[PDB]
């Protein structure tokens, strides 16, 4: 909205591709989110001119309560540093919130277990599991009005390998020849506004599911993949925002681990 500053930075060029070893781009001109096609410089000075918050929500239930600590610790050192964060702990045990010390401009809500109170708490909400620990920078490249994340096994798999729900039976029915990526649940998010317009839709198609007595192989995320198929997202997340190191190593098309699962 208002006017960047004078900024002094390599010049991008035209003819010299950032990257050759990757799609960065995808066919509804969605960027594809890989270290070295962004300077992250130049977006901070976006979003911070727009004063913008990001709201971050994990489920931590019975026994996940316990990766919290480490959880919240690395996301105070590379989750939005600069930004207004604002963590949202939903867990049945509100007395096992670890208490982590956080940064200023940064606030944690325990939610033990309505949606207009996101609206008017954050600008976008970026909804992930627990049992994982940030490694790496994990800042506002990813902010967008929707966005999904590929899943670490299938980036580099035809369509015919993805394990989206295959029977018709089921509303989150892809059949074979369909299909743009395999996003993984545990790690999307977006404008607060199409995030809950998301999360609506699946709970409702996971309703409609469970009437006509059927379960999607992959539950939620087989629901996840349905819908990004219908409502293309704005941004796509590389493996570098969701990897297992080992399980999956380090390969060279990863420049940088940025958000893993904990071993
Ligand atoms: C970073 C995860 C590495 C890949 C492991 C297999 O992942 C599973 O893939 C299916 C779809 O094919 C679903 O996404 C499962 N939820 C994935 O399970 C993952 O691994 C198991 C062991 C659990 O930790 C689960 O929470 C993970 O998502
Ligand atoms: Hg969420
Ligand atoms: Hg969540
Ligand atoms: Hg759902
Ligand atoms: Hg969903």
């Amino acid at each position: 909205m208002v006017s960047l500053p004078r900024m002094v930075y390599p010049q991008p060029k035209v003819l010299t591709p950032c990257r050759k070893d990757v799609l960065v781009v995808t066919p509804w001109l969605a960027p594809i989110v890989w270290e070295g096609t962004f300077n992250i410089d130049i977006l901070n000075e976006q979003f911070r001119l727009q004063n913008t918050t990001i709201g971050l929500t994990v489920f931590a239930i019975k026994k996940y309560v316990a990766f919290l600590k480490l959880f919240l610790e690395t996301a105070e050192k590379h989750f939005m540093v600069g930004h207004r964060v604002h963590y949202y702990v939903f867990t049945d045990q509100p007395a096992a919130v670890p208490r982590v010390t956080l940064g200023t401009g940064r606030q944690l809500s325990v939610l033990e277990v309505c949606e207009r109170r996101f609206l008017s708490e954050v600008d976008y909400l970026v909804c992930v599991d627990v049992d994982m620990e940030f490694r790496d920078h994990v800042g506002v490249e990813i902010l967008t009005p929707l966005f999904g994340t590929l899943h670490p096994s299938f980036y580099g798999s035809s369509r015919e390998a993805f394990t989206y729900e295959r029977r018709p039976q089921s509303q989150a029915y892809i059949p074979k020849d369909e299909g743009d990526f395999y996003y993984m649940g545990a790690f999307f998010g977006g404008s607060v506004q199409e995030v809950q317009r998301l999360t609506r839709a699946c709970h409702q198609a996971m309703m409609v599911d469970q009437a006509n007595g059927i379960e999607a192989v992959w539950h939620d995320e087989s629901h996840l993949n349905k819908y990004l198929l219908r409502h293309k997202p704005t941004k796509v997340l590389s493996p570098e925002y969701l990897w297992d190191q080992q399980l999956l190593g380090w390969p060279a098309v990863l420049r940088k681990l940025r958000f893993t699962a904990v071993p």
